């Protein structure tokens, strides 16, 4: 019941508590854990991932109400031997995501350094999963900016919250990019684009998200919620900001757009956004001198959007083109 290697981890069935030392992950493997439904799964060591050639995720772990103790321990992805400016966009492969966290329980206290592009992949679930306290630290890619596509969390699962996390990379601190029921809270992301919806792409749908008690600082976006242009069978709808502190902001304090991957012009409808609110505690927003504040770029978007909670301040105004719906309240134009 302890795993001190790739071919140990395959033998864990039957262990309702496995301790997972640290190794290094030799080139061309993977670390896949499928511990019994309800294990307790401690980290007592760093797993450190050799330069690979290897498509991620590198590391998964699947099943059902597990208790992920991480005691601070790393997942170190080496990522400084794959960066090379482009991400996942072009270049160097990058083996992304990193870590895939599949089915329930709760995650808590481990780190994930480096990551080669994005760092964690969440999903699907098959109960609650709770992410709490994990640091994703990609501070070192922005030397010679050569880290990106350095998400945090990418997700797309039902009934998840990320909470007490702290995202230090190139790309969305999350992306939430399809799922019901989400919930991210009290997190604190630095150096990247902000906390995401999409790219909703088709086929997508993203509902019943809570953003609350965030901090976001030196960052290209405060907050997105980014459609395809092209999407169609697709929705976000349900959206509620509360009580994030954000500054630093370079391009758009809000930007609300179904134009991607532009950020504004020719949106379009078939991705509708529905019901997105700025209420409870104030969301309050500092963008840089040659940043915008606040745009919404709808081709199909309908509710009373109570943005009452909302305040930006700095740069310049931004354009409001919000179709149906009826944005109210807040301080922003
Ligand atoms: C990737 O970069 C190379 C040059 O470094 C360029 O030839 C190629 O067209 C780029 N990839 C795509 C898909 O455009
Ligand atoms: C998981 O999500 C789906 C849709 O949100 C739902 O039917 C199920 O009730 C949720 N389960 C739990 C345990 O929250
Ligand atoms: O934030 C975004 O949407 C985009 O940022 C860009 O810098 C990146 O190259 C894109 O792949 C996408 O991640
Ligand atoms: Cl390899
Ligand atoms: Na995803």
């Amino acid at each position: 019941c302890t795993v001190k290697s790739v071919d140990d981890a395959k033998d864990i069935a039957g262990c309702s508590a496995v301790t997972l030392n640290g190794f290094t992950v030799p080139a061309g493997n993977t670390l896949v854990l499928n511990p019994d439904k309800g294990a307790t799964v401690t980290m007592a060591g760093d797993i450190t991932f050799a330069k690979t050639t290897l498509d991620g995720p590198l590391f998964t772990i699947d099943g059902t109400g597990i208790n992920f103790v991480g005691a601070d321990h790393i997942f170190d992805g080496n990522g400084a031997l794959y960066w090379d400016g482009k991400g996942t966009n072009n270049g160097t492969h990058k083996p992304h995501p990193f870590l895939k966290i599949k089915g329930s329980g709760t995650y808590k206290k481990f780190e994930v350094l480096n990551s080669p592009a994005q760092a964690i992949s969440v999903g699907p679930t098959d109960a609650h999963l709770t992410l709490d306290g994990i640091t994703v630290d990609d501070f070192a890619g922005d030397t010679k900016n050569l880290g990106h596509n350095t998400d945090g969390f990418d997700v797309s699962a039902n009934n998840v919250t990320i909470q007490n996390c702290i995202v230090k990379n190139q790309d969305d601190c999350i992306a939430i990019n399809d799922g019901n029921n989400i919930r991210f809270e009290n997190n604190q992301c630095s150096g990247g684009h902000g906390i995401s919806i999409g790219s909703i792409a088709t086929g997508k749908h993203v509902s019943n998200v809570v953003i609350k008690g965030n901090t976001v600082t030196r960052s290209m976006y405060g907050v997105r919620i980014k459609a395809q242009r092209t999407a169609t069978s697709a929705s976000v709808s349900g959206v509620t900001y509360d009580a994030n502190t954000i500054s630093g902001i370079a391009k758009y304090g809000v930007l609300i757009s179904q134009s991607y991957p532009d950020d504004v012009g020719n949106p379009g409808t078939g991705a509708p956004f529905s019901d997105v609110n700025f209420t409870g505690g104030a969301t309050t927003i500092k963008v840089n001198n040659a940043a915008t504040r606040v745009t919404v770029e709808c081709g199909n978007c309908s509710g009373n959007w109570n943005w009452s909670q909302l305040t930006v301040t700095g740069g310049k105004a931004g354009t409001i083109k919000s179709d149906k719906a009826k944005i109210t309240g807040g301080q922003y134009l």
